[PDB]
């Protein structure tokens, strides 16, 4: 009855002993990667920040700098991601994704569609503090169309609270969405954006069900997951997140590994960002929906200490 992650506070935690263990693992010409990944994946993010502070006090060195030169490749990328303070991680990923014409719309869509209003408010505040501009202004400057407008509405974090069901508004909203999809999501965009973006979660779940009976198909089937523009991808992310954030993020992990290549950036981002929120539930949806465990997919597709660390973050195999 609760959302659970795969990383919890290490019991008996001693930040000074852990700092000593990490320094021992790097001091000298060699490296003890196993010690580094076992400790860091078994301490919570808050504990990692206390280790980093004890490390600087004990040794007069910067733990993150040492990790960056001591480790390489995807393993370094994963460890560095785990060290970023949780409160800063989403804001950082958004800022990194906003790069003019090379902007990574997949990341904007993933984070903004799946974070709660409480999470989005924290993100916007943190983002201004770190980067000196508003998240909205950067998003508007680097996106276009009704995709831009939908992100802006979602960024407003003004979604109705879960309240008494109104079957009259359900039917009206479902009809409005059916008509909007019949026009390929290219007409009266402001009207369906208000529905997807500001109605309550429980309300929209009923709307989607009413859409089924009205239309004969599920609302997702109006959008081709592979051959759709940015707005359509966002609507799909919002619909899926309304149904289940763990299921949306599980599907995101699934497509990150399926096919040729591995989208390691997405693999790292989802595992780390969700490790203390809902990664256990993500695993459950992953196994239920894709007939195989997240553990087995990571194991088959990745290598070395990066794989070892990802498997420890995953926590367990599922079947
Ligand atoms: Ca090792
Ligand atoms: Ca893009
Ligand atoms: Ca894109
Ligand atoms: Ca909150
Ligand atoms: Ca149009
Ligand atoms: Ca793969
Ligand atoms: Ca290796
Ligand atoms: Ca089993």
């Amino acid at each position: 009855q609760v959302l659970r992650g795969t990383v919890t506070d290490f019991p008996g935690f001693d930040e000074r002993a852990d700092a000593e263990t990490l320094r021992k693992a790097m001091k000298g010409l060699g490296t003890d990667e196993e010690s580094i990944l076992t400790l860091l994946t078994s301490r919570s993010n808050a504990q990692r920040q206390e280790i980093s502070a004890a490390f600087k006090t004990l040794f007069g060195r910067d733990l993150l700098d040492d990790l960056k030169s001591e480790l390489t490749g995807k393993f370094e990328k994963l460890i560095v991601a785990l060290m970023k303070p949780s409160r800063l991680y989403d804001a950082y990923e958004l800022k990194h994704a906003l790069k003019g014409a090379g902007t990574n719309e997949k990341v904007l869509t993933e984070i903004i569609a799946s974070r709660t209003p409480e999470e989005l408010r924290a993100i916007k505040q943190v983002y201004e503090e770190e980067y000196g501009s508003s998240l909205e202004d950067d998003v508007v400057g680097d996106t276009s169309g009704y995709y831009q407008r939908m992100l802006v509405v979602l960024l407003q974090a003004n979604r109705d609270p879960d309240a008494g069901i109104d079957e009259a508004q359900v039917e009206q909203d479902a009809q409005a969405l059916f008509q909007a999809g019949e026009l390929k999501w290219g007409t009266d965009e402001e009207k369906f954006i208000t529905i997807f973006g500001t109605r309550s979660v429980s309300h929209l779940r009923k709307v989607f069900d009413k859409y089924m009976t009205i239309s004969g198909f599920q609302i997702e089937e109006t959008i081709d997951r592979e051959t759709s523009g940015n707005l359509e991808q966002l609507l799909l992310a919002v619909v899926k997140s309304i149904r289940s954030i763990p299921a949306y993020l599980a599907e995101t992990l699934y497509y990150a590994m399926k096919g040729a290549g591995t989208d390691d950036h997405t693999l790292i981002r989802v595992m780390v960002s969700r490790s203390e929120i809902d990664l256990f539930n993500i695993r459950k949806e992953f196994r239920k929906n894709f007939a195989t465990s997240l553990y087995s997919m990571i194991k088959g597709d990745t290598s070395g200490d990066y794989k070892k660390a990802l498997l420890l973050l995953c926590g367990e195999d599922d079947c």
